[PDB]
């Protein structure tokens, strides 16, 4: 480590203040962001009655546990436990299996109406309901009528990850091995934006104690597959990747896109929590460098070295937003400033596609004005 972390300092980085921005524009543009998403102005967030509500991704036209998880996540930072219940609520109702090879997991793809497209799950939705439920717990107690006893549910959920398989046909989310989140629970690859080992870190103090060596030793897992799976020149991480590092592109997975985004937002925010590190600055520097001579409006799918495709971005703002939320584990970087200027400077999306962007666009957001916290018991 190369910083003291937030973890330990309980002290978040404002690195919009540190580059300049004035505390009242920040407040401003923090709650403008939330209403624009949560707010009654089409938007990704939408009430129902007067207990559920759901995150739709607008392009899809479903309702997704990664959105749901996200929504949950930023309720809880928000302090919006009407919000985060409705979320919550819904997810049970609607998501969580009883039945079939993936019981106890959720289901990944829901449409408006609670209707199961699949059941098969997401575990980059899983880690962040579990972790969400913890941050639930710990500001404002467990509810006594289920589903809102929150640290159970997410110590439960956390069990299934990785015991799932042992009493039966299931599959755990994390291969027991090499300690390493999978893709998905059927498979034996992975996904390098699924990779958060600043949650591992969290999951190590507070889920079941039989599993807190694991998840210590999941942390320190992802991190070490994180500098496999990035190129050593650009930076860029593909969307799946084998155990073994290297890209998985069977499907066209292979490269950097709309998945891969998150891996500069995950490794900013794991410097905030627990500290800098020479490998994550030098990471970051990368990511930035080679977005450097490149305009928003030409941003392209690449190949991981760095060639480009014909085709867009189609979620160019999120990209944007991962960028400058990386920033955070480069402070000091040549590309930092640029980077979380051109964020400020770029609007919330709107359109069909808007729902990926903005979540990408909030979270940096939080993260970027030190808002982005962990809340502990
Ligand atoms: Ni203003």
């Amino acid at each position: 480590k190369t910083t003291e972390g937030a973890f330990y300092t309980r002290e978040y980085r404002n690195l919009f203040k540190e580059f300049g921005y004035s505390e009242a524009e920040i407040q401003e543009r923090v709650k403008d962001t939330w209403e624009q998403l949560f707010g009654d102005n089409p938007k990704i967030y939408y009430e129902v009655g007067d207990d559920l509500g759901y995150l739709l991704d607008t392009g899809n036209l479903d309702v997704r546990t990664e959105g749901m998880s996200y929504g949950m996540m930023m309720a809880v930072q928000m302090d919006r436990k009407d919000i985060f219940d409705r979320i919550w609520n819904w997810t049970m109702k609607n998501m969580y299996m009883t039945e079939g090879v993936h019981a106890g997991y959720f289901a990944w793809s829901c449409q408006p109406d609670g209707t199961k497209n699949s059941w098969g799950p997401a575990p980059d939705g899983e880690e962040y309901f579990a972790l969400a439920l913890f941050f639930a717990s710990h500001r404002w107690g467990d509810g006594d009528e289920q589903p809102f006893n929150y640290s159970e549910q997410a110590r439960k959920l956390l069990h299934t990850c990785v015991h799932n398989g042992e009493g039966g046909p299931g599959h755990p989310m994390w291969n027991r091995d090499n300690k390493l989140i999978k893709f998905i629970p059927e498979v034996e690859f992975s996904d390098p934006s699924y990779h958060l080992p600043h949650f591992y870190e969290l999951f190590s103090l507070w889920a079941n104690e039989e599993d807190r060596v694991f998840w210590k030793e999941a942390a320190e897992a992802s991190r070490e597959y994180l500098k496999i799976a990035c190129h050593p020149e650009t930076g860029l991480a593909p969307e799946y990747a084998y155990y073994d590092g290297t890209p998985n592109d069977e499907k066209g997975y292979g490269h950097f896109f709309s998945g891969s985004y998150r891996v500069a937002a995950n490794i900013g925010l794991d410097a905030e929590w627990f500290g800098g590190s020479e490998w994550s600055a030098e990471e970051i520097n990368k990511i930035q460098a080679f977005f450097a001579d490149k305009e928003p409006e030409d941003y392209r799918r690449y190949k991981i070295d760095g060639e480009p495709f014909e085709e867009k971005s189609l979620h160019p703002v999120g990209l944007i937003a991962t960028n400058a939320m990386g920033s955070l584990a480069s402070v000091d970087g040549p590309y930092a400033k640029a980077n979380v200027d051109l964020f400020w400077n770029t609007p919330v999306r709107t359109g069909n596609r808007r729902y990926y962007d903005n979540c990408l666009y909030l979270f940096a957001m939080l993260a970027l004005s030190g808002n982005f916290k962990i809340w502990f018991p």
